[PDB]
């Protein structure tokens, strides 16, 4: 398997998945190293974040669970098709980036934080993060080049 991903079994199915631990993507099926990777992603920032403070809120009131949630529901929102990742980045991301509906354009190693870094770097084109915790947030990273 592809750097990171694992083997696990559905505990309410019993069925066989995968999940990545530099990502923190899962998925059913069976998965399938680039000098520069493009990358969009959703940040929602919590009063534990290196900055709580946002285009969005002066003051970052929620909580690291409730960041959380919120990320937990836009990657539910996101996978189900009922909404694109782009539309929820401009509502809803922490990071002023939304008003490039996530993108951050392309980047290489050393660059970033090491986490985001990591699961970008490890993300093929055109797939989703789960979330991904750094000292700003909670990241849903995009891989769109």
């Amino acid at each position: 398997l592809p750097p990171g991903w694992e083997k696990a079994m559905s505990r309410s199915s019993g069925r066989v998945y995968y999940f990545n631990h530099i990502t923190n993507a899962s998925q059913w099926e069976r998965p399938s190293e680039p000098a520069r990777v493009r990358c969009s992603h959703l940040l929602v920032k919590h009063s534990q974040s290196r900055r709580p403070s946002s285009w969005r809120q002066e003051k970052i009131t929620r909580t690291k669970e409730e960041a959380l949630e919120l990320i937990n529901g836009y990657i539910q929102k996101i996978k189900s098709g009922e909404e694109d990742f782009e539309s929820l980045a401009s509502q809803f991301s922490d990071c002023s980036s939304a008003k490039a509906r996530g993108d951050l354009g392309a980047f290489s190693r050393g660059q970033m934080q090491k986490p985001f870094e990591d699961a970008s770097f490890a993300l093929r084109t055109g797939e989703m993060s789960g979330p991904v915790f750094t000292d700003s947030g909670i990241h849903i990273i995009l891989r769109t080049e």
